[PDB]
């Protein structure tokens, strides 16, 4: 149990085979959850589960320099279930993040912002209870 929105300290950035993984339960009535890999103010990869986005359930991915936000990247499969524990696993890999949700690939995101070593804080915020969120090398 950990207080939500959570901020995970990511040591001088991010590297290829570097693996986060975050385990919480999303909330009986969710509407939305959002991982916020952080440059400094610019958001690298943004991972966005909505719930209800014109009754559809959608994983919205983008990132956002100089406060603007790109074109998005969209994903109709959607693994998560409001009440359910998840773990949600985001490898670092040299051209992309790769996405798995409870043991299962979901998407990958090609990396838009290139200094990875400088990607120092994952945000975690939305409707979930946090249980846990730590990283480790493959
Ligand atoms: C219109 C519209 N419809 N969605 C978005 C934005 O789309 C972005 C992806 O392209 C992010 O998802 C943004 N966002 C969502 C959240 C978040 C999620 C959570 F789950 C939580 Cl808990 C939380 F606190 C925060 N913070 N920022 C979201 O506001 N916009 C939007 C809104 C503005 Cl002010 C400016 C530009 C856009 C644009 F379309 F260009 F992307
Ligand atoms: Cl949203």
């Amino acid at each position: 149990p950990l207080i939500v929105p959570y901020n995970l300290p990511l040591p001088g950035g991010v590297v290829p085979r570097m693996l986060i993984t975050i385990l919480g339960t999303v909330k009986p009535n969710a509407n939305r959850i959002a991982l916020d890999f952080q440059r400094g103010n610019d958001v690298a990869f943004h991972f966005n589960p909505r719930f209800n986005e014109n009754n559809r359930r959608v994983i919205v991915c983008n990132t956002k320099l100089d406060n603007n936000w790109g074109r998005e990247e969209r994903q109709s499969v959607f693994p998560f279930e409001s009440g359910k524990p998840f773990k949600i696993q985001v490898l670092v890999e040299p051209d992309h993040f790769k996405v798995a949700v409870n043991d299962a690939h979901l998407l990958q995101y090609n990396h838009r912002v290139k200094k990875l070593n400088e990607i120092s804080k994952l945000g975690i915020s939305g409707d979930i209870d946090l249980t846990s969120a730590s990283y480790t090398m493959i």
